[PDB]
């Protein structure tokens, strides 16, 4: 058998109005008050605060009081739901398995479609951090544009021929892809061919610094070895432009995050790996993505 | 003499208020119609559509013309008018310089108060990259986004007795702060005593860790030397938590980056290095700053 995934959570046009409904509400509200819910939400029957309680049951919304404001927001798996409601309403998503991965900023889960074919999601998750010393819901804003930067590179990459998963969709903060199957390169053990293996990642640097872009972030957990050895990059969130001032630190940095890995797992050292000055500028993708 | 600095251009309360009504139009449009403008701006004299030529002719706004629309957007140097205008008003800022670094996306300017106090000025750049293989006004709430949470990181590490710089007020993408007199660890040649800078860094990405924060960029560009040898903190855009499930490859790395330039730059080497395993969390800065 295969990763064991669960069809979503049946979800009524009530359910879908009030959860977008504070969805809407969080443009100009931490909190988002039961009346500013219940107006834009505006049901046909108005048991919306009935709705509320069992979208809270459920964990989809929280209830929470400040001094002077009390109300709604969307949690984590609010979401995360509506993202995947809406993914599975255009048949890309019809069941989510366990987490088995992450990214610098994402967490990556298998998902299958109705007729059981498995892909990756990733979701975004930005805004963690909470700011007390001086608005917080840039969370929902922050992870929609990863979510949306990721399938544009990802798309655009995949086009020129770069080594990344095929991009299937995006909605919110989920991006759904093509399963590459296979081990990060941090878990494997033995290679019979490292040189081989080491010359495909030092050429993806060149050809993304050929393309006007660093990773920045180019490890053993962003690169996965498929069954013939050949790797697939499923991160890349914070990527330099070769243009930056620093651009030449950036990219020796993640040659030499590559050497030391091939170094301590396989005992491999080579002469083979680029300098900045080897640079010969191809494109325009740290300005533009088409 | 010290650097040349000049006072913020004259504008009227009435040239000001359109700046702003641009401003307030971009919450909801990428190119901001004449007449929302001058609806927004609701000037007693009605004479918007002279102001809004006088903007353009100051490079303030620019004017442009797709298929479905026709109007106007705030410039680079519009927004930095805003920001440093609303500064002048706080008395913090009288007269800007030139510029005279970079962050990893953040231009930094000497700037004056009215007294000839000089103090440093970084404006956060974000949103550069432009999406059309598929809203690109992200860049204004980017910008003012990495200008608060720098704000907000350098106050609670100040006093948290981090060697960073006092921060003194930020607006929008702006943000002052103490100029630091010295040189970026990248242009200096010779160090007296080299292990002590060393030393410094290192206790700098211990006492970082112990309250949460792993720095990211950790380099030679970010670190300045003041005249007693002492390194202040300039940058830290993309702090990663320790909290993070590869915490301790982030942490290696700003480690394996101090050496690498030691090595280059001194011919200094040492075992006085750490490891992930000596971090005794101690604060939750990655989680809440306050
Ligand atoms: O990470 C992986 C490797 C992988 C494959 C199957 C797994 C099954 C069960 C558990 C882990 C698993 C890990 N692929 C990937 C990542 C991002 C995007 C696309 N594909
Ligand atoms: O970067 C510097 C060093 C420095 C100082 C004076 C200079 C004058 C002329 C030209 C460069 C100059 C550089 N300080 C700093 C940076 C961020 C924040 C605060 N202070
Ligand atoms: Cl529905
Ligand atoms: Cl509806």
């Amino acid at each position: 058998g295969k990763v064991n995934v669960a069809k979503l959570r049946y979800m009524s046009r009530d359910d879908f109005r009030v959860l977008t409904a504070v969805e809407m509400g969080m443009k100009n509200h931490e909190i988002v008050p039961g009346s500013l819910i219940a107006s834009i939400a505006s049901l046909k029957h108005g048991g919306c605060n009935k709705v509320l309680r069992e979208l809270v049951k459920h964990k989809l919304i929280a209830w929470e009081r400040t001094k002077t404001v009390q109300g709604y927001r969307l949690t984590n798996a609010g979401y995360d739901y509506l993202a995947l409601k809406t993914l599975s309403s255009r048949q890309v998503v019809e069941s989510v398995g366990n987490q088995m991965g992450v990214g610098k900023e994402s967490d990556i889960y298998i998902v299958a479609n109705e007729e059981g074919q498995q892909f990756a999601l990733k979701l975004h998750r930005l805004g963690r951090t909470s700011f007390r010393n001086l608005h917080n819901v840039s969370w929902l804003y922050l992870s929609r544009l990863s979510a949306m930067k990721e399938f544009a590179y990802m798309k655009a990459l995949y086009e020129r021929k770069f080594p990344v998963p095929k991009p299937i969709d995006y909605n919110r903060h989920a991006v759904v892809m093509e399963l590459i199957n296979g081990y990060p390169l941090c878990q494997i053990h033995h290679v019979e061919d490292p040189a081989s293996v080491y010359d495909e990642a030092m050429e993806l640097i060149v050809k993304l610094a050929n393309h006007g872009l660093i990773h920045g972030d180019f490890n053993e957990f962003n690169l996965i070895l498929d069954e013939s050895d050949h790797i697939t990059m499923i991160d890349f969130p914070q990527m330099v432009s070769t243009s930056h001032p620093n651009a030449e630190w950036y990219f020796d940095r993640d040659v030499k995050c590559i050497k030391d890995f091939f170094m301590k797992r396989f005992s491999y050292e080579s002469e083979l790996f680029p300098t900045f000055k080897d640079i010969r500028r191809e494109d325009t993708l740290d300005v533009e993505v088409s």
